[PDB]
Order: structure tokens, then C-alpha cells, then sequence
């Protein structure tokens, strides 16, 4: 079965609520499995504790740079990065969890959940999940997001995990 894993989110030290992600391991084994380690910590390092740093109303909310928390940053559990596994699934709406990048063939940690159909990311951000439970945590972090993406609150995951 897909793994579930769900990010606890606050906005200045408030809760928020939970997000319950399905990684579809099934058609991208190997991003998934980088996203549910993340999740967990199991190898030393991953998204508890860091932030959504760029969080555009109508686009997107993004998250998962924890070295650098600004958007320059992450690593993935294979190295500094890894290629692209592939284009298969597409950001065909709201909840559509895809990775963040910096070009071809740079995933790291950092990652994006959808607020609107995002089609043309499509072939260009591996997508990986889908938001199957929590999609009103979500758009109250992107209530907190701004046009340029910076937040209008500190919004952290606290904590997270596999279900
Ligand atoms: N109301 C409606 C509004 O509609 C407007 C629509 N706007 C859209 O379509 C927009 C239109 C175009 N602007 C953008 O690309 C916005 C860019 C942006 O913010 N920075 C600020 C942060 C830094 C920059 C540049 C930079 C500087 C240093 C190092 C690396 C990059 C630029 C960046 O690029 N950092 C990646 C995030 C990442 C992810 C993984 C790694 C990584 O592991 C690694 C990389 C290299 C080597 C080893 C490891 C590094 C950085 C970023 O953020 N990628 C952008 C992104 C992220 C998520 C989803 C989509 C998009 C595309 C987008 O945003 N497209």
C-alpha cells in the first residue's frame, strides 16, 4: 500500500491542524520513499521543525529547506540531490504535493503542495502525493502567504511522521 504520512503545522506557535499526504510510491518509488525518510528522520536528518517559506496565495505553499530555510537549501537521503524519477503524475489540481526544484535533475527536500491546477509545472516538478485529509490546514497557510511568498506568519511543521 501507499504510505501515508501527515505534517503537524503551526502559524506563530498556534496549531493549525494536520496534513495527511499519500506518497504514491507505486509510481514513484523512489521520491516517495525519499519524502516518507524525510518525514520520519530516519537518517539523521529531515522537515520536522522547519518551515513553508514561500507560500503564494493561489499557487502554491512550499516547504522543506531545512538547511537553509529560505528556498536555497535542502538534501535529499540519496546525496545533495537526485534526478528527476520521472514526469508521470501531473499537478491536476488543489492537493497535488509535488517536488520543488531548482532545474532539471535537482530534488532535494524541499516540496510544494498545490492550491490551484499548476498544469504548467507539468514535465518540469516531479509530483509524488496527494493531500487526502487536512486540504483546510492547507489553505490556512496559504491565507498567511503573500504575493512575493513571504509569510505574514512563521509557519512551522512541528512535527511529522509516517501514519
Ligand atoms: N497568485 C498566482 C501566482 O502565480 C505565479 C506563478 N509563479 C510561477 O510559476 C513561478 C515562476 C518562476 N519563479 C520561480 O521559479 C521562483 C523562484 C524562487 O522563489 N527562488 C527563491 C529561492 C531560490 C531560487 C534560486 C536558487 C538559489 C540558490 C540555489 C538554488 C536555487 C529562486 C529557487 O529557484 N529555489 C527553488 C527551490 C529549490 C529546490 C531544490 C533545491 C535543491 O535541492 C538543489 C538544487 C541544486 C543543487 C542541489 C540541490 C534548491 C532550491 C525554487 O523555489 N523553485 C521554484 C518552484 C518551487 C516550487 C514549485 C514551483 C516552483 C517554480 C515557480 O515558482 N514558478
Amino acid at each position: 500500500a501507499n504510505p501515508l504520512v501527515y505534517l503537524d503545522v503551526d502559524a506563530n506557535g498556534k496549531p493549525l491542524g494536520r496534513v495527511v499526504l499519500e506518497l504514491k510510491a507505486d509510481v514513484v518509488p523512489k521520491t516517495a520513499e525519499n519524502f516518507r525518510a524525510l518525514c520520519t528522520g530516519e537518517k539523521g536528518f529531515g522537515y520536522k521543525g522547519s518551515t513553508f517559506h514561500r507560500v503564494i496565495p493561489s499557487f502554491m505553499c512550499q516547504a522543506g529547506d531545512f538547511t537553509n530555510h529560505n528556498g536555497t537549501g535542502g538534501k535529499s537521503i540519496y546525496g545533495s540531490r537526485f534526478p528527476d524519477e520521472n514526469f508521470t503524475l501531473k499537478h491536476v489540481g488543489p492537493g497535488v504535493l509535488s517536488m520543488a526544484n531548482a532545474g532539471p535533475n535537482t530534488n532535494g527536500s524541499q516540496f510544494f503542495i498545490c492550491t490551484i491546477k499548476t498544469d504548467w509545472l507539468d514535465g518540469k516538478h516531479v509530483v509524488f502525493g496527494h493531500v487526502i485529509e487536512g486540504m483546510d490546514v492547507v489553505k490556512k497557510i496559504e491565507s498567511f502567504g503573500s504575493k512575493s511568498g513571504r509569510t505574514s506568519k512563521k509557519i512551522v511543521i512541528t512535527d511529522c511522521g509516517q501514519l
